[PDB]
């Protein structure tokens, strides 16, 4: 057993070849059985298998694994034997490997996420778990999820393998359709801005396309990501001819795109369905020994959901509706875990021009966890859009975080010291970024003091390497309680002209005036005029949206 | 005769004493007969009161004339006698004078403007020509008008004087009540801002009150205007023969006159000789003293002065374009509904009502001109005048009871200098339009026709009369209002008020308020000091007033 720290040293010296199909390839030798039960049935044809890939010239093989977790081998009656058939399989790997790395291979269960499916990511995190701990108590050299199509369960998995382990190399792949999406709808570009900042090791692409077809999603990928890369092309797009898949391209026109991938700053070459050992032996000839390139990688400010990327390089509404403060209905049903309020909300603003969602639970000790938990799950999927957590109790924050589609942005963190590395470090474990607020000790009542919060706040972000995570707010404060919006106006302005986004809870500002939504309109107006690029604010304010479009056009950051 | 220049050589170089009062003294003296009517039927008597002050000291009288205009002695059925009253009134005070200075004086004639009576400006006018004619033929050293209490009026006096001589020194006064303000609404500062730069010599106040009474209000005077200053102040109300403030209490008022400027100092009604012999004793020989006159950029109404240091609404609604009906009637010359469009917009927060006429060549002048003296005395606010005909501009800036803003000149030479001259007559403020041969697109194209502007009303001496529209483009024509607020916030760094009309912006897009009020508020944000706007579309009023307290130029 190699730890992440060998294979990460080895992967910097040398591009690796990983192996071919196994699928595919078990029927040529007679077995028509589920692959994971011929670690029981029939153990000889998993290791000529293995073997026929070692003596290509791989340098890396793969558990015939694929299927074997709790829940995808239920479907098949076989979760009674989830640990011989995972025992089972890194024996006979490590049998045909020797000396040569062997990765734990695990794709997903067939189980879409609530509310698509019936799952909850406490589930899938379980289900993981579970085969991940045989896998490591077995001395694999590294854990490899291939063929997600979902970034929650693929979440999950990061997470319970993670937790199993810290030691152990991990790499996470999706798998992407011909317009550049997996089944629930996320881009390269998303699925690297989401789990570039997890404790994975490597991220990656393997199966649906051929290496032609997954180049520029390769490409979209490795722009956004500075971590190791793996990419497992189908020996071709699959095609059906006499009732049968069949991946047509041969071994030299497959191993012709191995520059292309090399060229981009792959680390891992494989390949996936229908790739067979004749293709890996010309792999072998045709990589030989390269050291890998360096990339950089793009740097941007996004959040995400599974099907949305929502990039601050424009203004972003944030819709403030759900928070049950001053709403006795929407909190006497958030009591009772009414997930259908909570859901036409979100659509709601969706519809009026929310990009993103703020949530709120109110008295938070008042709200049952499980229903906080599958709130977070469920909008991202049935509203689209990606979340601000606005969630005070650092436990329930957590819990949200843990269970989040996507990259969220978590609202809120005061600039003081151990507020601030608390929230970061829950950040820095299960991804996302922060709405820091210009306050701590005491409410600033200038542009000067929140300058100096400002400033303070920067010297902690940069201490704790997380400057680039963070969105400001100035504070508003409400008109009638002495709230100077001058004052918030030039902070803006300043934080701005800096090269940071902002953000500003909108509606504070009008709290206890007649005419709220003129004063709304008033200030984003002005806000956007010093450089605001979000807010907190009510999208169903048909003046304020409106206004706020007129705004953006006139300014020439839009439209008509 | 002297002229303006050899009178005011002799201001600058001494404070002068007037007379006291005639028309109390001759009621005084048994005389119950009209005063004027006593240069025909007792010249002797006139002639021994105007000797009387001479003697007591005055360095100028007044002829015995103050009501001697055609329309005050038609309602006594003396019109016939204008001709004689004046020529042997002059020739009396002429007599009596010596070599002092004799001041044809004329007093107002008890007729209000129309609407609040039935005079047009234009009958005020003749009626005051034809005085001042007379004066002017039998030579005297200046023109007074006393006791006025209505700017139009006033007005039309002025300008009928000065049509008849360039060279006669001219004074106008006010009278004011015991709240500083004129019949018709106009206190000390509006007076000043309004006449000051007319082509007149002097201002001043007499009557109404006394010489304690007047102080603050003459204090407010003197702050507005750099020309030389009068006063005469009554004796205080009589309680008919005997007045309450004797000549020896009077006259210890006139340090504190001196003290804020003043260039004549006599008495009005209840005043005697005696007065005059301490004003003498009192006042001496003094220089008047300097004065440094406050700078504003205002507009002004008989009964508003609307000072550009706050956002100022002007009303965009009396204009027809687009409206079918409004024109409909301006053509059959309503004039109700125009008076409730006016009124409305005021209610709703227009300081000042943009006016314009439409098709102006099928439009009667007799309703401009009316229009134009009705709309300042009914809805109470001062006027845009929006005209393009060089004649109507013309006559709509002559019948205007105050000073206005004219709407729009073009950077072009020609349009300027024709503009700046019509307003130099008549009074009155400029927008300044930044197009000229073309229609500029960017930011420094409108800068360039700015400082072309500047340059011309620099050889004008204008630049103080001036307000900057950088032209709004509509959104769905090639617009880019970027540029328009980058040269906002430019000409409001040089210290110049701007405006625009807003609501060109949105022409032919839906959800116009929207756009409207986005681009007032970024306007606002970069110094726009007014806008030519709606102020019945409820949005961007309040939106307008929430704008305004954020940025702390108003309360909650
Ligand atoms: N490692 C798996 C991939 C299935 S998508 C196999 O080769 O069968
Ligand atoms: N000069 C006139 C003024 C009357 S207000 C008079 O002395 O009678
Ligand atoms: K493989
Ligand atoms: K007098
Ligand atoms: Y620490
Ligand atoms: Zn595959
Ligand atoms: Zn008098």
């Amino acid at each position: 057993m190699r730890n992440r720290r060998e294979v990460s040293k080895l992967l910097s010296e040398r591009v690796l070849l990983l192996d071919g199909a196994y699928g595919t390839e078990f029927m040529k030798y007679g077995y028509d059985d589920l692959p994971e039960e011929l670690n029981i049935k029939a153990p000889d044809v998993v290791l000529k298998v293995h073997r026929s890939y070692i003596e290509s010239g791989s340098d890396v093989i793969l558990t015939n694994t694929f299927g074997a977790t709790r829940m995808k081998l239920r479907k098949h009656g076989l979760e009674d034997k989830l640990d011989p058939i995972v025992r089972n399989a890194v024996r006979i790997a490590r049998r045909a490997a020797g000396e040569k790395l062997v990765f734990g291979d695990i794709g997903p269960t067939g189980e879409l996420p609530y509310p698509l499916g019936s799952t909850l990511f406490e589930e899938f995190y379980e289900n993981f778990r579970e085969t991940v701990e045989i896998m490591v108590e077995e001395g694999v050299d590294g854990i490899i999820f291939e063929t997600f199509s979902d970034i929650l369960e693929l979440k999950a998995a990061v997470l319970a393998a993670r937790e199993v382990s810290r030691d152990v190399f991990l790499i996470a792949h999706m798998t992407f359709d011909e317009k550049g999406r997996s089944l629930t709808g996320t881009d390269p570009a998303n699925f690297a801005i989401t789990f570039d900042e997890l404790d994975i090791d490597a991220l990656g692409i393997n199966c649906s396309l051929g290496p032609e077809e997954i180049l520029p999603i390769f490409q979209e990928l490795s722009q956004y990501t500075d971590k190791f890369l793996v990419v497992e092309p189908n020996a071709g797009k699959p095609i059906v001819e006499n009732g049968k898949t069949v991946y047509p391209l041969k071994p030299h026109d497959f191993a012709v795109h191995i520059d292309s991938y090399y060229e981009l700053g792959v680390n891992i070459f494989g390949g996936c369905c229908g790739t067979t050992p004749e293709h890996v032996k010309l792999f072998r000839k045709v990589l030989g020994n390269r050291k890998p390139l360096q990339r950089k990688k793009k740097r941007i400010f996004a959040v995400s959901s599974p099907s949305k990327l929502v990039t601050f390089d424009h203004f972003v509404v944030i819709g403030e509706r759900i928070n049950p403060a001053g709403r006795k209905k929407l909190w006497a049903e958030m009591q009772k875990g009414n997930e259908e309020i909570v859901i036409k909300e979100a659509k709601t603003q969706v519809e009026k021009g929310a990009e993103v969602l703020d949530v709120n639970f109110g008295i938070e000790s008042q709200i049952d966890v499980r229903y906080v938990e599958k709130i977070v799950q469920t909008l991202p999927y049935v509203s689209n859009v990606p979340l601000s957590l606005d969630i005070q109790n650092v436990d329930l924050t957590e819990r949200a975080l843990r269970a989040y589609p996507g990259r969220s942005l978590f609202n809120s963190a005061k600039v003081d010291e151990e507020e601030l590395e608390m929230k970061i470090n829950l950040l820095k474990k299960y991804g996302g970024t922060l709405i820091v607020l210009l306050m701590g000790k005491d409410v600033p009542k200038s542009f000067e003091e929140r300058k100096e919060y400002f400033e303070k706040a920067l010297k902690i972000l940069e201490r704790h390497d997380f400057s680039d995570r963070v969105i400001f707010d100035p504070g508003v404060l409400p008109l009638g309680a002495e709230g100077k919006p001058v004052e918030v106006l030039k902070t803006i302005e300043f934080i701005s002209s800096k090269g940071f986004n902002t953000t500003v809870g909108l509606s504070n500002l009008s709290f206890g005036l007649p005419d709220r939504s003129y004063y709304n309109t008033a200030f984003l107006v002005l806000g956007i005029s010093k450089g605001l690029s979000s807010a907190i604010m009510n999208p169903l304010d048909e003046t304020l949206m409106k206004t706020l479009n007129a705004t953006l056009v006139i300014l020439e950051k839009k439209e008509l």
